[PDB]
């Protein structure tokens, strides 16, 4: 699981030829790790082994991943805002996206990611069956839109991914 993971982000990097592109697992606790990392000329550093607080990660939006499997970050340049509301969003992510093309993200995450010198990040996720296990993110530091055939093939190359995580595991 851990050597499998680690080949499948040498070959994802490629074919985005993306600075940096990781793979994230998710743990019972609401913690997970970095097993999986490949770094564009060392630009990025490697966060391969550090642990991520559950904290970071609230529950509504990762409802969404595993509900809808679609979630994207614009430029941090074209400032684009998220804000909670007095109400709390859970299961009503039962509707299917029903909002523009473009996907706005708070200003707390924005930032984190210019602190990282991202500006634009597409997020996909890991999932089995009912299950959400992991998180899978690419990272552009300096705009690139992605192409409705381009996400899907990966989408589906992380389902591919999502699936091998499964069929692994009954090994263990
Ligand atoms: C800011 C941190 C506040 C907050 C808002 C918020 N952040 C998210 C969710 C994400 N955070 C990501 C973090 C990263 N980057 C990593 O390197 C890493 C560890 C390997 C991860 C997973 C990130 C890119 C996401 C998306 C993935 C996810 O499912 O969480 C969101 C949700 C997006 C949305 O707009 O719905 C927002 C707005 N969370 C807090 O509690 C902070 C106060």
């Amino acid at each position: 699981l851990d050597q499998i993971l680690r080949a499948t982000v040498e070959e994802v990097r490629a074919f985005l030829g993306t600075d940096r592109v990781k793979v994230y697992r998710f743990d019972p606790e609401g913690h997970g790790t970095v097993v999986a990392e490949a770094r564009g000329g060392e630009r990025l550093p490697s966060l391969l082994g550090l642990t991520f607080p559950a904290g970071d990660i609230p529950e509504e939006a990762r409802r969404l991943f595993r509900l809808a499997q679609v979630r994207v970050i614009v430029d941090v340049e074209a400032q684009s805002r998220s804000i909670s509301q007095p109400e709390s969003w859970g299961l009503s992510a039962r509707v299917p996206l029903g909002e523009p093309l473009q996907r706005p993200v708070d200003p707390c995450h924005v930032h984190y990611l210019k602190s990282m010198g991202v500006a634009s990040s597409l997020v996909v996720p890991l999932m089995h069956h009912q299950e959400l296990w992991g998180l899978l993110v690419s990272h552009h530091a300096e705009p690139r839109p992605y192409s409705q055939e381009e996400l899907q093939v990966v989408q589906l190359l992380a389902d591919q991914v999502s699936i091998a995580i499964a069929q692994a595991e009954l090994s263990l």
